[PDB]
């Protein structure tokens, strides 16, 4: 779907990203939090979570961005070739978290902004473009496996 130096531009930022996978998580939820504050409702243990420095100080905040980001990078490296992976997030997130693809889209845009913050000299106007494509292929194949599942999503 991508080129290979757009998936190539993906993976390159993606190996900054993995210096601090921990990091990133915690500033990539809580940018999602202050954009889009309805979307902290699906987390019920972060509902007490009422200032930045607090949600910062989570360690269960920190441990949920590392895993998030964990299943993303995996699929990232599949490079298009991602059903195997994707098939159990999508059950997941449409059967039991309740997400709909509109926040896959607010998660998107956290994920820009926070690696082109923290890496403008490795995320130029290129490098976004491709991930922008790859954010949107994993959008675009898990809205049709929610389909699949009987959920559509919005
Ligand atoms: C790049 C997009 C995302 C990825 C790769 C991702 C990945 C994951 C993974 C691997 C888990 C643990 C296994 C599971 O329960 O499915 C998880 C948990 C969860 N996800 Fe996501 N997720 C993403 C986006 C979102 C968004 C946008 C929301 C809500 C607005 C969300 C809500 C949740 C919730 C509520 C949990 C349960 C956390 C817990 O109680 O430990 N996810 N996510």
């Amino acid at each position: 779907v991508l080129s290979e130096g757009e998936w190539q531009l993906v993976l390159h930022v993606w190996a900054k990203v993995e210096a601090d996978v921990a990091g990133h998580g915690q500033d990539i939820l809580i940018r999602l939090f202050k954009s889009h504050p309805e979307t902290l409702e699906k987390f019920d243990r972060f509902k007490h979570l009422k200032t930045e420095a607090e949600m910062k100080a989570s360690e269960d905040l920190k441990k949920v961005g590392v895993t998030a980001l964990t299943a993303l990078g995996a699929i990232l490296k599949k490079k298009g070739h991602h059903e195997a992976e994707l098939k159990p997030l999508a059950q997941s997130h449409a059967t039991k978290h309740k997400i709909p693809i509109k926040y896959l889209e607010f998660i998107s845009e956290a994920i820009i902004h926070v690696l082109h913050s923290r890496h403008p000299g490795d995320f130029g106007a290129d490098a976004q473009g491709a991930m922008n494509k790859a954010l949107e292929l994993f959008r675009k194949d898990i809205a049709a496996k929610y389909k699949e599942l009987g959920y559509q999503g919005g």
